[PDB]
């Protein structure tokens, strides 16, 4: 299990050291504020008022967070993912990433914090 | 496991399955947006920017997610917990609720999703 | 979860932090070797040759591991449980003991290391 | 979880289900009785008394459950192992396999039943 923190102003995402394997059950979730520019802040399922400029993640609002499994696509996680199973042919180490658009992380503000786990099986 | 949805409407909170006893380890994930009046609507973590005039959890902003286990108080859930252990002596089922002020909820819009299961202890 | 020792001359068994609630599942392995008198040993599994002179438990061979929850009758354990689920009615405190005849606890030998713990629901 | 029966006289063992990767925490339960020639029978521990006369596992009784991850060499199973986890660099399918010498399998008798789980990590 994995727990720490993904900053809201890194753009390549944070690694963590979970590798997700064919079958594997995880679990997530995802704590805290951030924002991508603005005074005010989101939480993990980001902002529901603003419009995709382009970010990373089309599927999640700005703000939210998302992440990849090896090279993925971007996957929506938001507050978190409960006892849940990726795609099939989907593996490789879990990359936690704020959701803004490319180039423009540099003014973004907060973190939240992120547990991981696997389930039984 | 149980998954359910709690409504923001709904000042008694919804009850689970989840009998919490000591020495349990339980994670709970929540999502959703709800409003607890205005327009624009929150996730669990509610919303940072409201005073507190009277919440039935004063350590949550108005329109998170809290929780009472049994004859306990309110404790909050906000965006869940992982691999959470509950104070001293709590024991009981799991009641989840929208937090604003009693009987101010008649005006109160959305719900969350909510999944809770026990963990390995 | 609990680990520990359960000495084959321990008639009034060895109790455990454990406590068996409604719906729990648990998970048990034992190891060691003991007698219940001859210079022999055997496993948790007890001696499928020798014939039950007034065994506290019936349902298991004399030197296995069997144990009480709370107050119920005696349960074997043997090697161990697999995800197990008690009857209804059945809750308390885990008492691990050997499988003897009352009163001749006296000359036996050894003791099984013992490890429980709570499983995912 | 993976359920069976490994049979005592066979020399190559049973291929169960689980995929042992790294970070994984596993546990195994055996049960039952077996023989590796004589009339008698043994739990999952094996013979305490008997040499070691070119066993597949030096560091496990004749007639003891033992199994191999992947390319790895025998590691004890015995009576069961509680959330365990392997070395680094030793991954991939489990064999269970009975503790014989090889080419002395064909007068063995008996099975142990086998539970195996993947815990949470
Ligand atoms: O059947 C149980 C009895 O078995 C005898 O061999 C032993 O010496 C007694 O102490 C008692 O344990
Ligand atoms: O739409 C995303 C965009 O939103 C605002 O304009 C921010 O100031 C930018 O940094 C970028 O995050
Ligand atoms: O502070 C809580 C309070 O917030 C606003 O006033 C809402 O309109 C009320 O219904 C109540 O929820
Ligand atoms: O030590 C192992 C050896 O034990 C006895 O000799 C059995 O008869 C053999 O088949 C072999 O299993
Ligand atoms: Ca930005
Ligand atoms: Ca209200
Ligand atoms: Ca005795
Ligand atoms: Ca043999």
């Amino acid at each position: 299990a994995w727990k720490g923190e993904v900053l809201a102003n890194n753009e390549a995402g944070q690694v963590t050291s979970i590798i997700y394997n064919p079958g594997d059950v995880i679990t997530i979730v995802a704590a805290g504020w951030a924002s991508y520019g603005p005074t005010q802040k989101w939480g993990p399922q980001g902002d529901r008022e603003h419009p995709d400029q382009g970010l990373i993640c089309h599927d999640a609002f700005c703000g939210a967070l998302v992440m990849k499994i090896g090279n993925s696509g971007t996957i929506p996680v938001n507050t978190g993912l409960f006892r849940w199973v990726a795609p099939n042919n989907v593996q490789g180490a879990i990359t936690l990433i704020y959701n803004d658009v490319p180039g423009t992380y540099g003014n973004n503000s907060g973190s939240f914090s992120v547990n991981i786990g696997k389930d039984q099986s």
